[PDB]
């Protein structure tokens, strides 16, 4: 037949395959209307319509990132410079470490930062009003694509590490406690068990007070994040995590006993032995309407301190021993209130069944207090807002409210806001819930707080830099300040509160502290793992060093890089000084290698930079400067000769003698391919000449640029070099300007040269560099180079045979910050090996579970493989049976055991580095050793694919045309065509959607004709 | 001294850079409150003043991108097959095309395949509601970072088209005006010239008509593009510049016609020979109420077809020849109506001076029409909503209004809408501009239509598949007909109509037409540009082809890559039977290269692939049948023996007689490196051995994993290659599992072996090669490879030395249809090479200007100098700056420089492929040729600048101290002890920010000692 055309069945597997187009297409504007409706994923602004969400309590937020949805938004974030989100931060987040974190899949690191400053750190990432904190700072606000997801990212990295079920451990920069001073025994009272006392109480156990007591007058802790704040924004389990790390630094919380005259009462505290009391107590009643006096919830009225904590103990599995019935709220319910309360409320209220939600508000748009991502949870959900409404009148009839009476509300000239009697709204409605907000109004905890200073709102009043109150020994904070109106501000209270309570507790046993305040970071048992390595006799704290280049222009950057720290770090090369150098400008690019992205992130740049432009004589009293001050920190100087004995020997003798730990040999000179590390005979004979004059290890600097670069190394060894540095540039030029003037162009005639291209373009080169050279000459120390950029990259260059990671590309895209990153995501993958419940991660990457835009997909028999996509009629179908299935597990109610969270225990030594070098060479070999009888295909996961087509376009014009993409529902299906190329995996947009699974089918690979 | 410590003018330039802090830091909650106003960018949620917009009419829409976040959104859409965006895209637009073509810097092709299906593109980029049409359907919806910004994206490609100022040409595949048919000199009358109209005698234009007027009631065209849409959404010279498109194509315009009882009818169009007509006039009356009766503008009271027209004149110029003022709207201004009207009333009015804006609508706020891109600029100017009134009486005293007094509305048990008497709400206000939509109701206006049908809603009855009415010559598309709602499916009933107006005329004449429509695409004379190149003896029709690699696993798809309209394909490698080879699996895998983003534009593959599976006679009888279907269209053979004479003889002339074109020989085969490719030895006897089995020409594969790819290019040459092919994959390891384990792994073991990378990131590496082997051999024909993903990028390997261009990686990412992006773009950088006015532009990319979000800044004399970054009390002094200007500006008034729009023409001739190949070698050499005396300095542009501190952080770390970044206003400036390293522009977030110029002062280097 015609070999070159496909046959029937193939021609109509390709039937959706894009084709260029020669003519315009004609479709009526009526047909076109028809067919909006099958594809449509956003809401549909003609629905008058809200969904059923009864008994659904399913996460909400807009602001919920999955891995893949976090990696791409930390790596677009410009990591910035005295970051104005950090200064917006109520609790000071270090926003660009943690971001930078993430973008290096370092989730461990980020969560430590981000727990450091904020003990409720995923609370606060699921409920901060970012737009109005954070957020509302960012510098990329000025960019079409906008400010960065600052909270959803917070709670990525927290929830990941929340699922590495990780203690937090006593801060180990304290002696042990039996040597500690006997003022850290000092009795600690806290007051309420909500977020400004869990922070304080975190603060003051990090700065080693053993015996602190939280008073809770409730049975559950955590304040409004439990008793309030509904499950489909904050699952209670977040609360408990944090809960459970404080009390891992041994806080003791005791329920049931309240600040209260007959009960705790600060003079009762002061006769027991308390030392110090903080009053955390919240706003504990509802603001009130005489208007509402003697209606009852039998009638269908609840304040929000009525209706709330009944929705959450109903909703959230570990709260209380009731099993709570859900509160019936049928029919028409208005909610009074502008603030997050009243929005909270009006969902919630729809969770109980209501009908419709009437949000009236006393004053107009431009006055709601809620941000705007609160109020667009109620309007999503079709809530109704009444806007210049004041309540006066409640008609009951039957025994059961049927209807509000409210006047109008006016401004005048003055700016005051009038009631018009005239002007009335006769509402009718079922059920009723004033959310006005909260107050201090009981005399009897007042009471209990005397002899303390209230101000005219009724609110112990304190000193808003120390929270002392005008009794030293008490302290307040949070929500009873009056002052704060978040979590965070909350947090940031007690965390502000921790240091001058310790201030006022060391002082009365007479001792100071420091005049500048110095609060503990975060740690875990991660913090302890050593990551110190031995190579050709020297002693590296960790792996990680700065190669020869940019950011080791000058020695006091290398002096800095050792302050934030690195481990070792290399000279620029540096050479006699009848070879000074001098350097043309512009000389440095980006590379053009992943696209027109600027910022943040480039994957190369190319240099046609020279050798070091300053002396031999100031580098040599340079590394003896760093040695002197940095004795534990490794200086390799960095040294290039013309192909001279003489000439080598002096220099490397000069630099021995200014007592560098090493030397590298750059053997980029040239001589005569050009240069002396591209011939194996010229390498032997230079590194024979530095042996003889040196006693010192010393290195030499392989270039890429070679046809075979074992061959290089086998005659340094040869010469007697203790390793190689693994690999120098990878010759380029990056591009061309349209008109064809080079970048980088010098002078008036826009002249160029080749130049070198670094970063984690050349990663694969590298890689294969270190990985040949470890296999054929095993043992031979290697020090890796090129786009080492995480913990994750350096751990693979360690894998494939490299000692220790020298970086430059790195932290030109950065700062010398990202070696604490580097550091603390060593410790944690390397800790991570220890742990057997997580051998199925990848790392610090959890395994990938079926999701949709960061949720997972309900795991509902009727939901699965019934080919309905999230988009057109298949969602609404989607949507019905998720309702149905909330109603059913509604009608019986039983099911209330969350899990009691128990830490993970290392079951075998955590690896040091010595015992991951080189373990995965072992995989490679030669094409003859892979099995062709051991063939996979491609498998799609219809719950996690988004419905590009892409996997399938890939197929039919790069692969094997073995793919189904269904016209209606764009569900893509591997048939048993697939050869397992595994093309559509690469391409895929959705991680870990597409998986290559054994193949089960007999196999034929297709040879078009006989043989 | 200490040599490595900062002294004390360093240490303080380094104050803000980055350090890694030991302890938790201290800052109580009221001083974190008072320091976050500095910082702010956002509106503030406690700020309920609106800030004052009188007479400002700059572009307040969302969606609008300057090139740097165009082309950020561009990589990022998905490019899907079977698009969903443009099956909800009224006009069907090709989405995925021309999001590509952005996304490859061919705004050119972009901006032709926009206009090829919707010749108002730049409009409707601008204005139409996407997130209830194309936006609705896009599949990224289903990501947390969300659906494409398609419109911004339209109307960026359209924004940068018009700027080239190119002419629409005539369709170039009709004939000769002079042997048209005479059934295309039928006379055609339009009425009304709005979007239907214009999209209508577009598209019959394209189809050769000749004779086409659009009559015209006002003295200004566009329709309600120009009268009612405000100048801060749609500027007017976007109209302006899409009918002038048109008239490029010779349709007519008059105005001052009207289609009226009393002047053109039916009637006298059939009397003057007029052979078809559509009626396009839309809906011209505002709808009104009993209530309003007798109340003057000068009391008060507008509907909006007073209002917006009035707004319009004033402040669109060129649209009359009339100045005229800004309506006098002082005080609070009810507007009632939710649809589109009311919320451009509500936000017009500002402009107009009023204090305080209601809405006021009858239903709920479930209940507004308009979309909610539309209802958001309204809300963030801080205008109120009042649902669930309506309109009961207004209040007069002393000859205008005071007050409107409303009644409260409400919704039932059947949700019937009701009225309640005795609830009342007493509203003050000045000015009243009802809203609530349009009618046709002119009776000599529907007198002049008889005798056709109208319906049950008062409008014109039309077939909707064909918009013919019930009289067979007359068609009606737009707001007239009562199904469009928007700009873009008026468009589309004009282009639907146009088919069928074509259909009935040439039936009219004894003619009949396609049972598929087939309407013309867009075409300008960028479209005529030859891209054709000899090599080789050989001619291309184009100079794209597809590389020997996954793209060409089957001849089948070999043949669909020419009927897509690739000018060449390789066979993927093949050999003799012997050599047999079976592929293991998993063997292709994604690039780690630009770490981890998943989806369209993947900067790298690694693959362990094998030469085909497939047998030498599959590919030699699959040659046959493709160079007998496609005789002009290049095939070239890739065959691979190991180290035998006999091998390569037999087999060479095995392809030579299948009739390709040409040999490619794959040097892969092990026998310095273990491949033949890697010895020049081994290469020449190789080619040798070819060069005497075979008459047809060759060309050697090179691989770049060698030290020196001269020396085996010219191993080549001297074994007798026509050419070399330059270059195959390089060879690496594209990453491990932090188990260990790598990717790809074959087999129960694991297994792996080192692969091939491809794309992207090793197009450095295969510019160096194409560049020296150029260099080192002049003339000799060199076929490039290696990341070429656009006609930007194949023209720098052209201008490298390469004569064509292989392809695979960029069609793993997408698909075959790339082909069409390149050709465009390509003949479009060509053609701009003729255009004197653009030489400052870089290819298809304008001399970026000062930006922020893709804006130009305001050149007003008061804000610059000024250190004003756009955050914090500097921005409030800014739209302080800017609010002032604009009042000023109310007088200081001008409309009468506008600019006759004419196209540039070339003024030298448009450069062959010919001309180009080899043109960047000059720039090329050693680094001894390279001026160290011309150094320069960066400077830092504040007006386009993010406050990043990436600059800082990158000289601090990486550089020479040499930039200030001041604490309070985060902007940065480059200080005199830069060295012109150019790190700092290789980092910074925004296009074009910094700027590298000749150093000034006198030059040191910087020694350290002396
Ligand atoms: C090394 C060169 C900078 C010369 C130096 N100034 C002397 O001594
Ligand atoms: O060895 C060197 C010197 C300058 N630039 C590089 O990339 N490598
Ligand atoms: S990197 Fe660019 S945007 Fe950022 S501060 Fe520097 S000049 Fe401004």
């Amino acid at each position: 037949p015609v070999l070159s055309k496909d046959v029937a069945d193939i021609e109509s597997i390709l039937a959706l395959n894009p084709r260029t187009q020669s003519h315009a297409a004609l479709h009526s504007t009526l047909a076109k209307k028809l067919d909006k409706k099958h594809w449509k994923r956003n809401p549909d602004k003609n629905c008058f319509h809200c969904e059923k969400l009864e008994n659904n309590f399913d996460d909400i937020k807009h602001t919920t990132l999955g891995e893949r949805g976090a990696l791409r938004e930390a790596m677009r974030c410009l990591k910035c410079a005295d970051a104005p989100c950090q200064k917006s931060c109520p609790t000071h987040l270090d926003i660009k470490s943690f971001i930078t974190s993430i973008s290096n899949k370092n989730y461990y690191g980020a969560a430590k930062m981000i727990f450091s400053d904020n003990p409720l750190g995923l609370t606060c990432g699921m409920v901060c009003p970012t737009s109005d904190l954070c957020v509302g700072g960012c510098n990329l606000y000025a960019t079409e694509e906008g400010s960065i997801n600052i909270g959803g990212l917070q709670q990525f990295a927290s929830e990941v590490f929340k699922a590495m079920n990780i203690p937090q451990i006593r801060n180990p920069c304290l002696p042990s406690q039996e040597k500690m001073p006997e003022a850290y025994s000092a009795k600690i009272a806290l007051l309420g068990a909500g977020p400004a006392s869990i922070s304080c109480a975190s603060f003051l156990a990090r700065l080693g007070y053993s015996d602190i007591t939280i008073f809770e007058k409730q049975e559950y802790v955590g304040g409004l994040s439990t008793s309030e704040i509904p499950q489909f924004r904050l699952p209670y389990d977040v609360v408990n995590f944090e809960i459970e790390l404080m009390k891992d630094l041994g806080v003791k919380i005791i329920c049931g006993k309240s600040l209260s005259e007959n009960e705790i009462t600060l003079n009762t505290l002061k006769e027991e032995g308390y030392k110090a009391a903080f009053i955390g107590i919240g706003l504990p009643e509802p603001k009130t309407d005489d208007i509402f006096q003697g209606l009852t919830q039998d009638q269908g009225f609840y304040t929000s301190k009525d209706f709330l904590p009944l929705v959450a103990k109903s909703s959230k599995a570990g709260m209380c021993a009731c099993h709570s019935p859900l509160p019936s709220i049928r029919g028409a319910v208005i909610v009074l209130g502008a603030g997050d309360t009243a929005f909270d409320c009006a969902t919630s209220a729809l969770r109980c069944g209501a009908r419709r939600v009437f949000l009236v508000f006393r004053k107009g748009f431009v006055n709601i207090r809620a941000v705007p991502e609160e109020v667009e949870l109620a309007k999503e959900e079709k809530c109704e807002f009444l806007p210049f409404l004041s309540p006066r009148k409640v008609i009951v009839k039957g025994g059961r409210i049927v209807a509000v009476q409210f006047v109008r509300t006016e401004q005048d000239e003055t700016g005051k806001w009038n009631e018009d009697e005239d002007q009335i709204v006769h509402l009718k409605a079922d059920v009723v819930i004033s959310a006005f907000g909260s107050v201090l109004r009981d005399p009897k905890v007042k009471e209990a707080l005397s002899p303390i200073k209230f101000n005219r709102w009724d609110l112990p009043e304190v000193d808003p830099e120390t929270m002392q109150t005008s009794e030293p020994w008490v302290f307040a904070g949070g929500d009873i300040v009056g002052m704060a109106n978040t979590t965070v501000e909350s947090v940031n209270d007690g965390k502000q509160a921790s240091w001058y309570i310790h201030k006022y507790i060391q002082a009365q046993y007479g001792a100071s502290v420091s005049a500048k305040p110095e609060l503990p970071l975060f740690y875990t048992p991660v913090d302890l793992v050593d990551i110190s390595v031995e190579m050709a006799g020297l002693k590296f704290i960790n792996p990680f060093g700065l190669a020869s280049a940019a950011p080791t222009t000058s020695s006091s950057m290398i002096r800095r890089a050792f302050e934030a720290g690195w481990g070792f770090a290399l000279t620029k090369t540096f050479s006699l000084d009848k070879d000074i150098v001098t350097n043309v400008s512009p000389r440095i690019v980006r590379g053009t290698t992943s696209g027109p992205m600027y910022g943040p992130g480039q994957s190369s740049f190319l240099n046609i930079e020279l050798i070091s432009e300053k002396t031999a004589a100031y580098w040599c009293q340079s590394v003896t400067e760093l040695k002197a001050d940095f004795p534990d920190n490794i200086v390799i100087a960095s040294i290039m000769c013309s192909y001279n004995k003489n000439d080598w020997m002096e220099l490397s003798r000069k630099a021995e003698a200014s007592g560098a730990d090493a030397l590298e040999l750059n053997l980029s000179a040239p001589h005569g391919g050009l240069a002396c590390g591209q011939d194996p005979e010229l390498v032997r004979n230079i590194c024979r000449w530095v042996r003889q004059a040196v006693q010192i290890p010393f290195f030499a600097k392989l270039t890429p640029n070679v046809t075979d670069i074992v061959s290089i190394a086998r005659a340094a060894k040869e010469g007697g070099a203790d390793g190689v540095t693994a690999t120098n540039t990878v010759s380029g030029l990056m591009g061309l300007k349209a008109d064809g003037t080079p970048w980088p162009a010098v002078g008036a005639g826009k002249r160029t040269t080749y130049g070198g291209v670094s970063g984690t373009a050349i990663r694969p080169i590298a890689l294969r560099a270190v990985t040949t050279i470890a296999r054929a000459l095993p043992g031979f120390p290697i020090l890796a180079t090129g786009g080492i950029d995480s913990a994750e990259s350096g751990l693979q260059f360690l894998h494939s045979g490299a000692s220790v990671l020298q970086v430059c590309s790195a932290v030109q895209n950065q700062d010398f910050t990202v070696i604490q990153d580097y550091c603390t995501g060593l410790k944690a993958l390397l800790y991570l090996k220890s742990i057997e419940e997580l051998q199925g991660w990848d790392g610090q990457s959890p395994g990938t579970e079926s999701h949709q835009k960061g949720k997972p997909v309900p795991r509902i028999a009727e939901l699965m493989g019934k080919k309905l996509p999230n988009f057109g009629p298949y969602l609404e179908q989607r949507k019905k049976i998720i309702a149905e299935e909330k109603m059913r597990l509604k009608e019986q109610n039983a099911a209330f055991p969350p899990l009691e969270r128990k830490p993970f225990i290392p079951k075998k030594p955590i690896p040091a580095i010595k015992d991951v070098i080189g373990k995965a060479l072992q995989y490679l070999g030669t094409f003859g050793e892979l099995s062709n009888i051991e063939q996979v295909v491609a498998v799609i996961d219809e719950e996690m694919c988004i419905n590009c087509g892409k996997c399938y376009m890939t197929c039919n014009d790069s692969g094997y045309q073995a793919i189904q993409f269904d016209p209606e529902t764009h569900l893509p299906t591997v048939t048993d065509t697939c050869t397992g190329c595994t093309l559509c995996l690469s391409v895929c947009p959705i991680i870990d959607c597409i998986r290559m699974v054994s193949r089960t089918t007999p196999y034929e690979p297709k040879r078009g004709l006989p043989l």
